[PDB]
């Protein structure tokens, strides 16, 4: 069974759920809304092999970010080009991974799922790769996994990227 | 808990679930096929920005389109080559927006989740960029997010598209 | 309500959901992963028309596989260098189908849902289009749809793919 919005109220209250920061105008009828954090991650190796550590570059936007698809012949003209018509911060092109601003506590009895926005999927833009289903007893921030995948996408700061739904488990989870 | 065929049945019969059109031969086993409408809608914008109104054309097909994957180098050569040898009406590279035939009203009580069927998704056809959850007291057709990741796709007008999967809340939302 | 660990437990002692092989340590808080087989289907026509019956070729792989995003410019050079370098057997670009090594039966009673492991969305790398919702009854291997969004990705026989999240139905299905 899926939370409704009174339901989430309840878990928040008693300290079952931990949301922080939390806000109640975004619980919705079965799900709270989360938000975009200013800072991202970029991989810049070649290829991605999970046997080894991955090297990353961290970036900190003071606003905006401008998301375009996958080999999108960047070049310093038209990144230029895009900051001055868009007034953004950064661009980039193909996969960079993001954060909600929201650090989540699961308790033993409840699963959520991570959803990006649907306004956004309305304009080929995700921030999940995969269905999100988040274990029981989590604990941490989201990460968002974030592509664009028919036109540049403007993202900014503190905007609701996605929502939690979350799920009763049958039985209490081993940790 | 998700319903079931009998519990689907239930929920349209007593007019708890709204589905318009309703044929009892897409009623699965914990699932309800949903159809393509012949609508679609293309922006035609540079980027997208959410802070403004977003700019379209819509398009009607007869029988069928193509869907190519983003990048494709459509030149009005290949267009034509398409469309004589695949018979489409319409011919669009990257995402595009559709819809389902069909109209709902989700009660107080029920969340549904739009999925795309497998069949598609096995040819890397996606109608959904996101988990596709959808709120309690809803009503409306349901917004497909199409796009092709590996070789141009037929999609024909009143194909099953994708399932709504329902679920109960625990608690009824309020509105 | 979403099976916990000691569910999932008890439902696969009692063969209720059949898991063949079953590992006990692949079972988390409240789902069960599964592993990559090393067989793969690649398709071999010039557009997907599922009206037809599709062509395809079937690849084995001894150790591991290199999925590029679509578009790669794969050379047979650059071919040479990715298998040269990364120790990979095949090299693709674009979707390829994939399995998982767990072959799974369903009750009359319960639905899963299958998503990607969350290391490799984090990658973006994805092995379902579609949200992965499995019927209640459902008898069969799980066929991934496996493509990557930014950067080549390293597969390896056998690893951990993603994971099986298993719900209760309100009620039995018929079959």
């Amino acid at each position: 069974m899926i939370l409704s919005d009174k339901d989430i109220i309840d878990y928040v209250t008693s300290k079952r759920i931990i949301i922080k920061p939390f806000n109640k105008d975004f619980v919705g009828p079965c799900s709270y809304d989360v938000t975009l954090g200013d800072e991202f991650i970029i991989y810049d190796d070649e290829v991605y092999d999970l046997s080894k550590e991955l090297n990353y570059k961290r970036i900190k936007i003071k606003n905006s970010i401008l998301v375009c698809p996958l080999n999108y012949n960047l070049t310093e003209e038209k990144i230029n080009y895009f900051k001055e018509k868009y007034n953004v911060d950064y661009v980039v092109e193909g996969g960079v991974l993001g954060t909600t601003n929201e650090y989540i506590e699961l308790p033993n009895d409840i699963s959520a799922q991570y959803q990006g926005r649907s306004s956004l999927g309305r304009v080929f833009l995700t921030s999940h790769q995969t269905a999100g289903w988040i274990d029981a007893g989590f604990k941490g921030k989201i990460t968002l996994e974030i592509v664009a995948f028919d036109k540049p996408v403007i993202l900014y700061k503190n905007q609701r990227i996605g929502q939690l739904i979350f799920s009763k488990l049958l039985s209490p989870a081993d940790v």
